[PDB]
């Protein structure tokens, strides 16, 4: 594909946040194919590095304009441009850790601009986040539904651990376009989020994500 959202699109992202009181900032740039549901990003820690916690709690915050949608499911977040949308998320981890996130997405000079604010709290000092024992997210499915003029998503998520175990979380997100555009019915978004490279201290990280909406639960 279209005039506003092109078949190849870049983005810039800024994150400011704190986890268990440790403040940091990240700047990154990404690119992808919004109609194909694929994207990559290159992130750099610009303040507060090296981070004393697992990168994996940050990785899901860096883009659902890049979800492949069939023609019969309205692509609410693409339709929100050029003005864009906001989102707010809660992640509750099974050991009491909590991350809350707010985000603004806009389009400027043909590139998406993402601004993220993040607060992680109550992570046990002994747990896998503060001890950097996580090893990426398993592939997941986000159940989407419209409610009160916004698009909501809920998912059960799981981190792999160095010890061969797992560490679970429940995510709740609300996505709201800045202008009335058409909301979809309920559907599922299948996501695979990969860390494709990083330096030793995770101050330089590259990610890849593939996301596609479907009716099927298979």
């Amino acid at each position: 594909n279209m005039a506003i959202i092109k078949e190849f699109m870049r983005f810039k992202v800024h994150m400011e946040g704190s986890v268990n009181g440790h403040e940091f900032e990240i700047e990154g740039e990404g690119e992808g194919r919004p109609y194909e549901g694929t994207q990559t990003a290159k992130l750099k820690v610009t303040k507060g590095g090296p981070l004393p916690f697992a990168w994996d709690i940050l990785s899901p915050q860096f883009s659902k304009a890049y979800v492949k949608h069939p023609a019969d499911i309205p692509d609410y977040l693409k339709l929100s441009f050029p003005e864009g949308f906001k989102w707010e998320r809660v992640m509750n981890f099974e050991d009491g850790g909590v991350v809350t996130v707010t985000q603004d997405s806009s389009l400027q000079d043909g590139e998406f601009i993402y601004k993220v604010k993040l607060r992680g709290t109550n992570f046990p000092s002994d747990g896998p986040v503060m001890q950097k024992k996580t090893m990426g997210w398993v592939a997941s499915s986000e159940r989407m539904y419209p409610e009160d003029g916004a698009l909501k998503g809920e998912s059960k998520q799981r981190l792999k651990l160095k010890d061969g175990g797992h560490y679970d979380a429940e995510f709740w997100t609300t996505y709201k376009a800045k202008k009335p555009v058409q909301l979809p019915g309920a559907y599922n978004v299948n996501i695979k989020l990969d860390i494709t490279s990083h330096n030793e201290d995770y101050t330089i990280v590259e990610q890849y994500e593939r996301a596609e909406g479907r009716h099927s639960t298979g």
